């Protein structure tokens, strides 16, 4: 079966409207028949029965604001209009995941839906985005993240979407600012994938459904989109590839085609493990069809071999270097 836009507003309204267990029926869902209250740094406000103290704004995305808060810290994802969809996705993901996996993602504890917006209450990750981390390295002598950390993060990402895809979900927006580092990093274990607002639940579609939308909700395109070919899970493969590209070169990935072979731009000078990375980008960017998705496990093993061959000893020195950079930015 074929579907135009998996992010279409009327489509999501209908998918939610016809759920056996609609978001409105969750025990941790709360509906309110009033406007979204004003939310501001270092200020209290009423969120249902509870009074909530907001600290400072943690970050801003394409659609929403995420603040730190307490009544154990947690976050408030605030969005206009309301986004019950992200809450639905988050709920399903945590249901379908093996409990040992859930630490790689962000739990939503509750959702407060209003007439014109929503507040999603979720888990906190305290040490900024991967995009930010990449920026922190730009302002150092070394300029780029070390290979040990890059290969490490890359493997975790491959592992992450492997778990997500196993739940038959598509993240749909895998990029540097949707990866967060938490305090679990102080003790790749602390890396978390967040922002499920553009995610797709394939279980809500017939077996073998594919999509033809030639672009994302903010202009970005994956490989199949650039060729007007169909796609489902490939969009996440592209996202991971683009993310690792950004860790490697500090800029956003652009692709070219040469003889039916898709590959990222750049002359790849100053790039170590050139053979490993070319094989990585080859497999990630040249997916024949929706039926022949490359083994995420296999990709990660190839990175693991190189990692084990060069960086087992040194990862401790590398993560320390980063934590120092992270703490400096947080206290700032
Ligand atoms: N769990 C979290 N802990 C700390 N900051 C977060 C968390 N989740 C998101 N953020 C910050 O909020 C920003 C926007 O949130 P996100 O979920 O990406 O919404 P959007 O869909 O608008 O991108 C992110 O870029 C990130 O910096
Ligand atoms: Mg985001
Ligand atoms: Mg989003």
């Amino acid at each position: 079966f074929i579907v135009g836009n998996p992010w279409d507003d009327k489509l999501i309204f209908k998918l939610l409207s016809g759920l056996s267990k609609p978001v409105s029926s969750y025990p941790n869902t709360f509906e309110w028949q009033c406007k979204l209250p004003a939310i501001k740094p270092k200020t209290e406000f009423q969120l249902g029965s509870k009074l909530v103290y907001v600290h400072h704004l943690l970050g801003e995305g394409a659609f929403a604001q995420v603040y730190e808060a307490t009544q154990q810290k947690f976050v408030l994802k605030v969005q206009k209009p309301a986004n019950p969809w992200e809450f639905y996705i988050g709920t399903q993901l945590m249901e379908r995941l093996k409990p040992s996996m859930q630490h790689m993602f962000m739990k939503f504890y509750s959702a407060h839906l209003f007439q014109n917006g929503s507040v999603l209450v979720g888990e906190l990750y305290s040490y900024g985005t991967l995009l930010n981390a990449i920026n922190l390295y730009k302002n150092t002598p070394e300029k780029v993240m070390p290979q040990g950390l890059v290969i490490s993060f890359a493997m975790r990402m491959l592992y992450m979407i492997e778990q997500v895809h196993d739940c038959e979900i598509i993240h749909g927006d895998i990029k540097p600012d949707n990866f967060i580092l938490g305090n679990g990093f102080l003790e790749s274990a602390g890396l978390a994938l967040i922002d499920l607002g553009q995610s797709i639940d394939m279980k809500l579609f017939p077996k073998g459904t594919i999509f033809t939308a030639k672009c994302e909700t903010s202009g970005f395109q994956c490989v199949e989109m650039l060729s007007n070919k169909p796609w489902n899970y490939q969009i996440d493969y592209f996202g991971v590839a683009a993310t690792v590209y950004c860790m490697l070169f500090g800029t956003y990935m652009k692709v070219k085609n040469e003889g039916g072979e898709c590959k990222p731009e750049g002359l790849f000078r100053r790039l170590p493990h050139l053979d490993m990375w070319n094989e990585f980008f080859h497999v990630m960017l040249n997916i024949p069809d929706c039926h022949h998705l490359p083994s995420l496990d296999l990709l990660r093993q190839k990175l693991k071999k190189v990692f084990q061959q060069h960086y087992t000893n040194k990862i401790r020195a590398l993560r320390n270097r980063l934590i120092v950079l992270l703490l400096e930015c947080k206290r700032s």
